[PDB]
């Protein structure tokens, strides 16, 4: 028993973290095979960030201007290119620590682990969710750009996120490993604001299932509801609309607990309408939405 | 910016996780040099756990009865011994992945990362605090015993905890790496209950400092207080008594924010006496105490 915001073991990703320097800008890069992936704003100074024309800026740069360092050893850059908002530095040595990997573009509501890095060195690992507004609520400082988000399927690392920027509002924006930003964000020093941060309803429900599995069932009531009625309540509280796909995905949790999804929805509806009244669920005084139904099942079954 | 319950990168500890089987009991072991450390209840069946005489139980066991497996390779056990509540299995091969390590017995209130494991395979990593009642609020299932807690100082892993048991109340008990349990817990299937779970006041204060650093200062008031007056309030709310040592340890945080410790204490006093009134601090609706002043400083400065 017990329920924690649990990140994947980060060792396979630590083996890929390198330091990339271009001019006076130092950030993190991901070394997989003979390619180092990093944010393209490595070629900019804080002056260039106001309005950067990256194609023109990249042209004033050559292979020898990109300093890649894996630990204390210097990598030889034999090629460079811009794929959307990431630079791909071809090095002459394949990473001996490259794990089985994939680049996947995750959907909003899905979760992933972040290995926060500075100067190509890992400092910490935490669990995150891609918000419905395509931002993440991470912990990133200056020098953290190039820190990656990932998932692990037994021995295959699915790289899903690369850190690029913090918005003036304190939330984080970044790209997938092909350089495409999640959301409408651009890698420019300009006024950019995130949309409404809605709550991932299916995840809150999965976490109510985890709470019940873990002995916390004070919030369970004698009522039920319908998808349309529950969604009328969800809409008002800025919660994501719950679909039949979400009900289906909650099936394994519903089966293990013996609680129908619409019954759990009625409990959620009363928690929204009445609050927690000073009580906690899984040691939390608010409704947690950064655990997918897959995360709950994995944690409550010991998936290694 | 951003503030997360951030665990240490777990790679150095993944390289040490092995599977230990004795009879039909399978748990995790820590392989450092030519020694595998694991909980001694590996020699018990669920029948023995009612009242185990471990010396007598260990005597009916020989080196060949301890099956150690590092990944898919079998380790040869050439010696075995009982140190308090841990078995130390001498193997014929030193772990090539042994990092610089120490065994440290942490103090209540201090934090550490746990690499939860099943069958010698890591499944997740999360941050924890040793509660003032010597329990931990972890996420551990059957098969997780032998999962370790650690801290990292640049390249040295300080192993501080080994998981042994879950109490009937859902919290977790375990030992340091010398086999000594934290608290009054014994490795026996008997009625054991934890004491009062008090709140780590210095950690709540460090987290209020992190909140302020990260732009959240709604809770900051025009009042101050004294150590004795603040402690009168802390006592009633089952908060740990705040000492001058705690004030000193909060010095670096107090200096960076320009907020005196006793001023932060007065804000804490009003948060205890009045509640959060539906507001959040660092996305949390309760006072977080699982971040030491060192954790806040490290996270807010990027210690790798
Ligand atoms: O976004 C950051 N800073 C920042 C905050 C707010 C406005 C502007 C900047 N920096 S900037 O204009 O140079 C820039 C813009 C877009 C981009 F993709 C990278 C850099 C960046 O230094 C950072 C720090 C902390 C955690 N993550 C990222
Ligand atoms: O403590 C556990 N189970 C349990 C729960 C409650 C009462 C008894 C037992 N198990 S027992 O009597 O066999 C035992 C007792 C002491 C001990 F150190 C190891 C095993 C153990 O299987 C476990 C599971 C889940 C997460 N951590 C540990
Ligand atoms: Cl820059
Ligand atoms: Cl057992």
């Amino acid at each position: 028993s017990g329920f924690r915001k649990m990140a994947f073991p980060s060792g396979k990703v630590e083996g890929c973290m390198v330091q990339v320097t271009c001019g006076t800008t130092t950030l993190n890069g991901l070394w997989l095979d003979d390619v180092v992936y990093c944010p393209r704003h490595v070629i900019c100074t804080s002056e260039d960030m106001l309005n950067p024309n990256y194609e023109d800026l990249l042209i004033r740069k050559s292979n020898h201007n990109f300093l890649v360092q894996a630990g204390n050893v210097q990598l030889r850059v034999i090629g460079h290119s811009m794929q959307n908002c990431v630079l791909k530095l071809k090095v002459d040595t394949a990473n001996p620590k490259t794990p089985k990997y994939k680049f996947v573009r995750i959907q909003p509501g899905q979760t992933f682990s972040v290995l926060a890095c500075y100067n190509g060195s890992p400092s910490g690992v935490y669990q995150c969710a891609m918000r419905p507004n395509f931002t993440i609520k991470g912990s990133f400082l200056n020098g953290s750009c190039g820190s990656v988000g990932f998932n692990i399927d037994y021995d295959c690392v699915s790289f899903c996120y690369m850190h690029h920027m913090e918005l003036p509002t304190g939330v984080h924006a970044g790209t997938d490993l092909e350089g495409n930003f999640y959301g409408p964000f651009v890698d420019r020093q300009t006024a950019q604001a995130a949309g409404t941060d809605t709550t991932i309803t299916v995840n809150v429900l999965a976490w109510l299932y985890a709470a019940v599995i873990n002995g916390d069932r004070w919030f369970l009531n004698r009522f039920t509801t319908t998808l349309n009625d529950f969604n009328l309540v969800a809409m008002k509280y800025n919660y994501e609309p719950l679909t039949q796909d979400h009900v289906d995905i909650l099936g394994p949790l519903s089966a293990q607990t013996g609680i129908a999804v619409l019954d759990m929805c009625a409990s959620l509806k009363e928690l929204l309408q009445n609050g927690m009244n000073g009580r906690t669920i899984l040691g939390s005084a608010l409704l947690e939405d950064e655990f997918t139904p897959f995360d709950v099942v994995r944690q409550c079954s010991g998936v290694t």
